[PDB]
Parts: C-alpha cells; structure tokens; sequence
C-alpha cells in the first residue's frame, strides 16, 4: 500500500538501508516476515519501491523522459510525470525533506549522488539539443539545468502542501516553457 | 554563535507549538538560563518571532514591495531574484520525516503564510490582466501556482548548496514565464 511505504521511508530515512533490519520492518509494519515478502518482496525490493514513491531524481523515469526528441519535450514529460507521482503526499520528496533544518548519512550520500546525476543527465540532454538544434545556440545550459531542478523540487513542495492536481499539471506545463524549442 | 540556539528553539516550537512551550522548556532545551535567553533573544514571543523569521520561506514584506512594480513580469522578476539574494533551509512543507508531527499551531501558521503569499500574487495578476499587461486568456490561478513552485524550488536548490550565480540566473529564467 501507501502507509506501509511511508512507514518504510521513516525507517530508512533515520537508519539508512544497511542498518534497517527485516525485524525493524516487520515490527514497524505490524505484519510477519512471510507476509512482508509476499506484499513487498525482499528488503531491497521494498527499499527500491520506497525510492520510487519519494525520490524526485529517480533514474528510470528521468532517462525515460530524456528520450523525447527535443529538450523542451524531454523536460515537459519529466515535469508532468513528476506531478503525477507527487500527487497529496505531505513530506515532499526526499531532497525537499533533506533541505529542512533537522537523514542518515547513507541517505545523504544517496541524495547527493542522485541530485548530481540528475543535473548531469539534464545537461547531457541540453548538449545533444544544441547539436540537434532544438536548443538555441548560446543557451546558458548550466543555468537552465539549475532552473529545471528548482522547478521539480518546487512542484514537489506545492504537491506536498495539497495543491490541486490539474492546477499543478498546468504549472508544470508553464514551467517547461522555459526550455525553448527553436 | 547561536544560530544553533534558534535551530533548537525551532525544533521545540515545531513539536509543542508556542502556547504550550514555557521558558523552562526552552532553557532546558537550549541549555541556557532565562536571563541569558532574555539578553540574546527577548521574551518567549520575541524568540518565537525570531525563530520564525529565520525559517519561514514566505517573506511577505518583500513580496508586497515587489508587487508595486508596474508590470506583472517585473513584480515576479524582482520578487524571485530578490528572494535568491536572501537565500545566498526554510520550512517549505508542513511535515517532517525526522521531526515528527508539527503542532497544529505550526501547521495553521505555515498554511496561512502560504495562502497569503498565493493570494498576493494572484491579486497582482488579476490586477495586471485588467490593466492590460497579462494577455486575456492567461490562467492566473495556474500562473500563481507556478510562481509559488519557482520560489520554493529555488529555496530548496539554495538549501542544497547550489552556487549563487546559477540561482540568480535560474530566477531570471523562472520570471520569463510571466508574459
Ligand atoms: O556546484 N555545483 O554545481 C553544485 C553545488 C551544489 C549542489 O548541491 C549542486 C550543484
């Protein structure tokens, strides 16, 4: 379910992956080890499902978005897809959470890596778009990557605060407009 | 310093809220005696206001000042760039993985501030749509939601360590969607 993933998130957030036991998860979830396995799989399966739910910078979805034929469509796809994932979840995504005053160091390391891989993946997309010519020459790619990152996290914050989904989707469509299509 | 004292104060207020927090709670959490608390921060009220001013993303006074610019675009532009000028980690959300449940006092306060900010931008847009600078058809509701996302996202980027010059450039880009 959905409270189950939140429960798993809090544990992994505080303890990290390595230091979270099956026994921690069964106790927190209130189900036995075979039922945890039947519902969520191995601890690793459960951890990857938790990251699907709470990570802005999820690799597979970013990569799937980058395959679109223009940088604009790539970013558009990505931003609207995130809005689907983000929508009522009150914590925001994990980077939003890590940015608050007062995560386990393993989780800090994970977010730090994921954020920079996202930035670089977007920059690689921008580099290809300049060669293909759908990004105008002289585009500040570094600035534009940072803006895309700001847009994702900002849409996460709005979702977390309870913004209506059609309104947030309209906002993501406006945000994508900043990535030009020449 | 005691940038950190205010961090610890914020943690206690987040949990207990204002009314149920005593000086005796604060002194035992900050590890400092009340005269010291009075010298450094003032009354419980002053300390509360100080801690809120440190950690709230919504800066209404500087927002309202930005709105007095004659175009919707210029208003947003000066608000966004101005916001980055301050940033260089606020309570962007009303829930904490680590911190536990926020007191209902804190939830209400954060909700009101968010809503004030949104209304202020939405008004300015509605003003601008009549005054002529926003094209009729413009979705002012979606456009205000976008501005909120930009301001909080730039806030998250800044909190995560983004370089100043990149963030300023990102703000200027973000202002471009207000026609
Ligand atoms: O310097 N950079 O390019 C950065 C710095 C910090 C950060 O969180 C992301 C990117």
């Amino acid at each position: 379910d959905q409270v189950a993933l939140q429960t798993a998130m809090e544990l992994f957030w505080r303890q990290g992956y390595e230091g979270t036991s099956i026994t921690d998860l069964t106790k927190a979830l209130g189900i036995n080890p075979p039922s945890l396995y039947a519902a969520f799989g191995s601890k690793r399966d459960l951890f990857e499902k938790t990251l699907d739910r709470y990570m802005c910078e999820r690799t597979l979805q970013l990569e799937e978005a980058m395959v679109r034929p223009t940088a604009h469509e790539a970013v558009l796809d990505f931003l609207t897809g995130r809005v689907e994932v983000f929508t009522g979840q009150p914590f925001g995504c994990m980077t939003v959470q890590a940015g608050l005053a007062s995560p386990h160091h393993e989780i800090v390391d994970l977010l730090t890596a994921a954020r920079e891989q996202m930035r670089q993946t977007v920059l690689d997309r921008f580099e290809k778009a300049l060669a293909d010519g759908d990004l105008p020459a002289g585009t500040d790619c570094t600035a534009l990557a940072r803006y895309v990152m700001a847009a994702v996290y900002g849409l996460s914050v709005e979702a977390a605060s309870g913004a209506p989904r059609e309104e947030l989707t309209a906002a993501a469509i406006l945000a994508a407009q900043v990535v030009p299509r020449a």
